[PDB]
């Protein structure tokens, strides 16, 4: 951690802290889901790094050896500080593109130039043709990343893995894009100024509607992914329990997706009888929501084992030096699990639901941070999924 790194890393905190509070202060004192929308994917991203480098001290400390694990080069290099930093930046990036919006200095720019703008810097970054700002490490995640998408054509790994699941706790992201895509095609007025209430954005809403049911698919992407990824390696290894059983995991978000999906175009429909699929969704839903905490608990982390004599409902040997973490963890999994059960009751009780989605969202990826803790000490203990190491 050179000098100055931990110095930048404090000076982009110190910008990013003054004015986080300043948008705020903004809104209320001075003058919509649009907006809300669009700027969500941003945020997840950023607070997503931000709580990685979290989990790069910890594996640290605690002794996980990350770099033999991901397969890497003996340095690691981005170290928790650099990872810290490159938040930092990006942070900024978003908070000024979000607050311009707010108000409106140039008298001549369009807003809707703003939020475009503000992505296309974050893409040229990580692409970056010259050997500038961590040039060793933006082409490391280029590369695995097309590996996931061309994984029914390249031999599995535990990177290719690992990234695949993140993706999997980070879809909102994915699903907002394909809104910003859709929205300005589509019922965006390119001429006004504000372009923020044509038709309300309410009929003209059908972008993250199911008219094609592009949200359905694109939500379904992520799952995809790993799903046809897990049959390649059950081809790999000709024949196996753990994997085709993980698939199979995976495979009941598909099931799911498509009941809730036919059920919303059936009620706009005059439904015909379409409350039998209202039934079947939740159903299906159940045995989603069940089927993944069973694994997660004793397939992933490896917990609730016969040896722990000792520990009651722990494994017998912990690395993470307090036990009641590990208990905590155990309660806190099957709450974010079942979280949609909170937000299907409330969806009862005028933009309903549309508050829930967004506030469950930061909570989604906060349980992915848990995860990573504890997945990647079973993989150093025991070498938990199919055995990669030997």
């Amino acid at each position: 951690a050179p000098a100055w790194t931990t110095f930048r890393v404090g000076l982009f905190c110190g910008i990013f802290i003054v004015l986080n509070i300043t948008l705020v202060l903004a809104a209320v004192f001075k003058l919509i889901w649009p907006l809300i929308r669009i700027y969500r994917g941003g945020f997840l991203l950023i607070e997503f790094l931000f709580l990685l480098g979290i989990n790069t001290y910890g594996w640290r400390q605690a002794g996980v050896n990350h770099v033999l694990i991901f397969e890497l080069n003996p340095r690691s290099n981005l170290s928790h500080q650099h990872l810290f930093e490159i938040a930092g930046f990006l942070g900024i990036l978003w908070c000024l593109s979000l607050l311009a919006c707010f108000f409106a200095p140039i008298s001549v720019i369009p807003t809707y130039v703003y939020p475009l703008a503000l992505y296309g810097f974050m893409v040229f970054f990580l692409i970056n043709p010259t050997k500038t700002f961590y040039y060793k490490s933006r082409f490391w995640l280029l590369k695995l990343l097309f590996r996931v998408f061309t994984a029914p054509f390249h031999k599995v790994g535990f990177a290719d893995f690992w990234l695949a699941d993140q993706l999997n706790s980070l879809s909102v992201i994915l699903m907002d894009l394909e809104y910003m895509i859709c929205f300005y095609s589509l019922e965006l007025k390119w001429d006004e100024s504000k372009g923020l209430l044509p038709n309300n954005s309410e009929e003209s809403g059908i972008c993250h509607k199911y008219t094609y049911g592009v949200r359905a698919i694109v939500q379904c992407i992520p799952a995809w992914l790993r799903f046809i990824q897990c049959l390649r390696r059950y081809r790999d290894t000709k024949r196996a329990f753990p994997h085709l059983v993980n698939a199979g995991k995976y495979s009941t978000t598909f099931f799911m997706v498509t009941f809730a999906a036919l059920y919303s175009t059936h009620k706009e429909r005059g439904h015909s009888d379409t409350m039998v699929f209202f039934y079947l969704w939740i159903v299906f839903y159940i045995i989603s929501s069940c089927y993944t905490l069973i694994w997660d608990l004793k397939m992933d982390w490896g917990l609730f084992d016969k040896n722990a004599g000792e520990n009651t409902f722990l494994r017998e040997e912990i690395v993470y030096p307090q036990k009641a973490y590990y208990y905590c963890a155990i309660i806190e999994d099957v709450i974010l699990r079942f979280a949609w059960t909170i937000q299907i009751s409330i969806t009862s009780t005028p933009h309903s639901g549309d508050i829930i989605a967004t506030v469950f969202a930061p909570l989604e990826v906060f349980r992915r941070f848990v995860w990573n803790f504890f997945r990647l000490e079973n993989e150093h203990l025991n070498n938990c999924g199919e055995f990669r190491a030997v």
